[PDB]
């Protein structure tokens, strides 16, 4: 689990969105595994606006942060789960590293701020849903 809180927005993995998230839906994209909901309290997280390909991610299954190199956001094939059939997930960034299904929502950060959140994993690869292109999160 995990979320990004910026302004009056809460950003979570779409497959983990709650009833309150859907009842206060702002925007969602199944092809990206992203959902943004509105909040009453103000959020103070900083979203990165960059092309970084290095950063650090939180892995709850190891209670550890790992430094990683990751690919630029792209369309990648993702095998079926109880949440989605087999499809291409867009705006996804891959890195070599550990993950478990419960690690979704862990934040990936660079010196500029929040890059994205853990969304996929398999075969020793971990994928992050990018949020750097969502310029509207900052107003
Ligand atoms: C081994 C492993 N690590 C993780 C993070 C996973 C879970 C995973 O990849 N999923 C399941 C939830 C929906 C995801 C999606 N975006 O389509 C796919 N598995
Ligand atoms: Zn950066």
């Amino acid at each position: 689990s995990g979320a990004i809180y910026v302004g009056n927005y809460r950003v979570v993995n779409r497959h983990l969105a709650t009833h309150n998230d859907w009842a206060n839906l702002v925007w969602e994209d199944s092809s990206r595994d992203l959902l943004v909901s509105s909040t009453t309290a103000q959020g103070c997280d900083t979203i990165a606006r960059c092309d970084c390909q290095t950063g650090v991610y939180y892995c709850s299954s190891r209670r550890k942060h790992y430094p990683v190199s990751f690919s630029k956001p792209s369309l990648i094939f993702v095998e079926a789960s109880e949440y989605y059939p087999a499809r291409y997930q867009s705006h996804l960034m891959l890195a070599v590293g550990h993950s478990e299904p419960g690690d979704c929502g862990g934040i990936l950060r660079c010196q500029h701020g929040v890059v994205g959140i853990v969304s996929t994993g398999g075969n020793g690869l971990v994928g992050f849903a990018d949020v750097r292109d969502l310029l509207w999160l900052d107003e």
